[PDB]
């Protein structure tokens, strides 16, 4: 089987966004990642004043010091404010990342470590302490513990005076407006337990937006932090939404223009970047490709199922695809809503996991995925550790982008065009740095579980490219490892062969 696979350096060059080498967990730590996002369940109820914060429905409902043990903090250390996030930020800055760092918005926050919240424990109760955006008083770097108040303005004045503003290079930069807002209901039915509007959330949002921008107004606000297409859809079915969707397609219109809305009449952006969880639902073999790695069938799949980000001759198995396939390819469809609703609004995608995380299936899906986000105008992305311990073919995906040789050596900053003969058994992406005619980056991969193919590469640039070096994981090892050099290229052409269910990063050069 040939395939054939044309690179033009010159044609459609696009900035790719660092921070698409992100994640949420860290991982084994050689990944190079750019980007860091403290979020998820445990931010909703975080309490910053003693560091305390609510599992919800993941885990008893139990009030704990979870954060600072996920946080490596000592029990002396999370006795002081802010130390779960400043000990976050401070590896941020070590590892040289953005941070992104979620505030609480479904109104409370755990007051204590005293584990399970039961039902009639609800808020408001003696187990939890009230959010105010704007405290209205002088800020105190040492929070008042014996209040029933915890002040998010203040909690960001904080976090200023320790670091400087966004716009400095310690700065943190990103703040989240809470997370996945149609699952407090289910998630934190203690803190929220009615499901939440959809004015409801818009003016929760505008509140918060509002009292960050007061302390840093080039902090860059990210909402709604969506947790899939049912949120995106409606708002998981908002009490609210017939009465306020009028000619919107769906919710993630109304938020849009609602936000740009309260922006002009607060005159500031309240918005930064749209932010949205995706888990895909494609199924193979019978099987969810983010529940298990499944059979082979789910392994195909979930090498296929990246296509759903892009691709819009591709169907996949699910019921977003069913009954929602106009909604599909998602990050076009994303991005032409953004761009309509509230004109020069970023797209994040800050939890995310294709599962098989110690499957070559997983490691492929990852490394077409970064792929993909790069070149599709996504700012920022964050991998969700699905699975605990290890996620040996998710690191290796990052790995073959951002630290392919041991040396922390990257896949370019400039997307530049890649096209492929075959787009089922193969998937390439190319890449450039500041426009180099000096090095050209290609991270090409073979889906097929059974058939090798010999990939014809042609390439265009203004230079000859003469030799080439070749880094790759397989079915065999998910460590990085050199492969065979490309030793002879003539006329800008040469062929390699990439074996069944193998990703390598091929850097020629001129020279
Ligand atoms: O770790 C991430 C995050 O996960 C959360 O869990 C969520 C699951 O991951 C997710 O799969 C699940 O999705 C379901 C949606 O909640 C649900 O609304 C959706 O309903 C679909 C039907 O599946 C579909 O058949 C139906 O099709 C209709 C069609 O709409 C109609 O036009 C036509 O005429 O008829 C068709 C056939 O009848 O359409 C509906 C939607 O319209 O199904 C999804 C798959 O099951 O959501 C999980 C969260 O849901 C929980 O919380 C919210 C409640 O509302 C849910 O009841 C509850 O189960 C974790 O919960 C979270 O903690 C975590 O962070
Ligand atoms: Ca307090
Ligand atoms: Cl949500």
């Amino acid at each position: 089987k040939t395939i054939t696979i044309k690179v033009d350096t010159f044609k459609d060059r696009k900035p790719i966004s660092p921070y698409i080498y992100g994640t949420n967990q860290d991982l084994a730590g050689d990944e190079n990642m750019a980007a860091r996002r403290l979020g998820g369940n445990r931010m909703t109820g975080y309490n910053w004043e003693n560091n305390m914060s609510n599992a919800g429905s993941d885990w008893q409902h139990s009030s704990d010091n979870y954060l600072c043990s996920n946080g490596g903090l000592t029990q002396a250390e999370c006795e002081k404010p802010g130390a779960v996030v400043t000990s976050f930020h401070d590896q941020s800055l070590k590892l040289g990342t953005y941070s992104l760092v979620t505030l609480p918005m479904a109104g409370y926050v755990a007051a204590d470590g005293n584990g399970s919240v039961q039902e009639s424990e609800a808020a408001p109760s003696a187990r939890w302490n009230q959010v105010v955006n704007a405290k209205n008083a002088p800020f105190q770097l040492q929070p008042d513990l014996n209040d029933n108040y915890v002040y998010v303005d203040e909690f960001v004045h904080f976090l200023v005076n320790k670091y400087g503003t966004a716009s400095t290079k310690a700065g943190v930069k990103g703040y989240a407006l809470d997370n996945e807002p149609a699952l407090w209901s289910h998630t934190h039915p203690r803190i929220h337990p009615e499901k939440v509007g959809a004015k409801e959330l818009v003016d929760r949002s505008v509140s918060l937006s509002k009292a960050v921008k007061a302390i840093d107004a080039g902090a860059e606000v990210f909402g709604p932090v969506l947790y899939g297409f049912g949120a995106y859809k409606d708002l998981q079915t908002a009490p609210d939404w017939d009465s306020v969707k009028g000619n919107y397609s769906w919710f993630v219109d109304y938020y849009l223009d609602q936000m740009r809305l309260s922006s002009q009449v607060e005159g500031k952006r309240l918005l930064d970047v749209f932010d949205v969880h995706w888990y895909p639902e494609a199924m193979g073999g019978g099987i969810r490709i983010t529940n298990e790695v499944g059979n082979d069938e789910t392994k195909k799949a979930r090498m296929q199922a990246p296509r759903t980000l892009w691709d819009p001759t591709y169907k996949e198995d699910s019921w977003i695809a069913q009954w929602f396939s106009e909604f599909l390819p998602i990050l076009p469809r994303l991005k032409q809503s953004v761009d309509k609703y509230y004109p020069g609004t970023k797209l994040a995608m800050t939890s995310y996991s294709y599962g098989g995380e110690n499957d070559i299936s997983g490691g492929i899906a990852m490394t077409d995925v970064l792929g993909i986000l790069g070149k599709n105008d996504v700012y920022m992305a964050n991998y969700w550790k699905l699975k605990d311990g290890v996620n040996n073919y998710v690191s290796a995906a990052y790995k073959l982008y951002r630290n392919y040789d041991g040396k922390n050596s990257t896949f370019g900053d400039t997307s530049v065009s890649a096209q492929t003969s075959d787009i089922v058994n193969s998937s390439v992406h190319a890449s450039v740095t500041n426009a180099s005619d000096k090095e050209l980056h290609l991270v090409v991969m073979n889906k097929s579980m059974d058939s090798a193919f010999d990939a014809q590469f042609d390439l265009s640039g203004a230079k000859t490219y003469i030799s080439g070096k070749v880094w790759g994981f397989d079915k065999n090892s998910s460590q990085i490892k050199e492969a065979a050099p490309i030793t002879q290229i003539s006329g800008n052409r040469f062929t390699y062969t990439v074996p069944p269910l193998t990703a390598y990063h091929i850097v020629l050069t001129t020279g």
